[PDB]
């Protein structure tokens, strides 16, 4: 099965400003694009890395094409979750046993997975569907920081099990961990799933439908169903990539003082910066608002030092910064 995420892909409606946000305030670099001069007519690619996270920003260059509906019904929506496979073939069997639709069959492979969600299957490199202007960049090193910690997705009601259970048999991604977490009214109910290797872990999200609707109904109303609701960077200093970033442009959700004085402490409270532990250590958080119309898809940063999961301390103090951003 899946050993890594490959990639992901961003389907865009303005690439010039959602790359724009990605390099010139998230500091990616453009390694590779692809558009009609390469020989593919009805879209413009741009392959974006910074350590070991890629992502690919598509935008459609003709309407009433896929990525053009796909961005007319999400907005600016990750469209694609690549999977690195040791062996593809394999790969695509175990996930078409296990239920998935084969999107493309090993023509590299695409098979579906949670909500209108594609994974396309890669050798465990640039996606392989398209052909690739190469930048100067793409034939330099990459740092080992950043790296893509998890990916959260956002689920329909009743659709958490099935979800958790599709994972496992398709792609071995079993139960790591799971939370209830209460906001105000509202909750949420989460399993988080990651391989054995531990190269994949995503944050499976439903809301509560015993409560009242908050954060997650809103996402999947905006969005127009299950998605990824943010991506998470692994970084070695929060505080002064927070620090760099905030003078780069970049929003990050607030935290009340309040918060600190219950709780170094003084570079988290300037920082908005989050804390909890594990049984091995511990591990700081931070949100950024998101940057699309939609107010939907946001990123993460994080910082291990020693902890190997997620404390549910963060995880309420990470929704509760949303919901105060939502008003
Ligand atoms: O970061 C995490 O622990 C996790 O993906 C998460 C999911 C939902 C809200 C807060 C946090
Ligand atoms: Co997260």
């Amino acid at each position: 099965p899946p050993s890594d995420i490959a990639y992901a892909e961003l389907y865009v409606a303005d690439d010039r400003e959602a790359s724009g946000f990605l390099v010139d305030s998230l500091g990616f670099v453009p390694l590779a694009v692809a558009g009609p001069a390469t020989g593919t007519h009805d879209r413009r690619s741009t392959v974006l890395r910074s350590g070991e996270v890629t992502l690919v920003v598509t935008q459609a260059l003709a309407p009433d094409t896929p990525v053009a509906r796909y961005v007319e019904r999400h907005g600016d929506s990750i469209a694609d979750l690549a999977f690195g496979c040791d062996d593809v073939r394999s790969c695509f069997d175990r996930a078409v046993l296990a239920g998935a639709e084969a999107l493309q069959a090993p023509t590299f492979a695409t098979v579906s997975g949670f909500g209108d969600i594609r994974h396309t299957l890669v050798p465990a490199l640039l996606p392989p569907d398209r052909d690739w202007a190469l930048l100067p960049a793409a034939t330099g090193r990459t740092g080992p920081r950043p790296l893509l910690d998890h990916v959260a997705v956002c689920l329909e009601s009743g659709t958490l099990r099935s979800t958790a259970e599709f994972y496992e048999a398709a792609f071995d991604m079993p139960y790591y961990s799971s939370e209830y977490i209460e906001v105000g009214e509202q909750a949420m109910d989460m399993i988080f799933v990651r391989n054995a290797g531990g190269g994949i872990t995503f944050t499976l999200i439903e809301p509560d439908d015993t409560r009242v609707p908050g954060q997650i109904d809103q996402f999947l109303s905006a969005h127009d169903g299950p998605g990824v609701q943010h991506l998470a960077f692994l970084v070695d200093d929060i505080v002064g990539s927070v620090r760099s970033l905030g003078d780069r442009g970049v929003a990050f959700l607030r935290t009340p003082g309040a918060y600190y004085d219950l709780l170094a402490i003084e570079d988290l409270r300037e920082t908005n910066v989050l804390a909890d532990r594990d049984e091995w250590g511990y591990l700081l958080q931070i949100f950024t608002r998101s940057p699309y119309p939609r107010g939907t898809l946001f990123y993460e940063y994080i910082q291990r030092n020693g902890a190997r999961g997620f404390g549910s301390s963060n995880i309420k103090a990470l929704a509760e910064a949303v919901e105060r951003e939502r008003e």
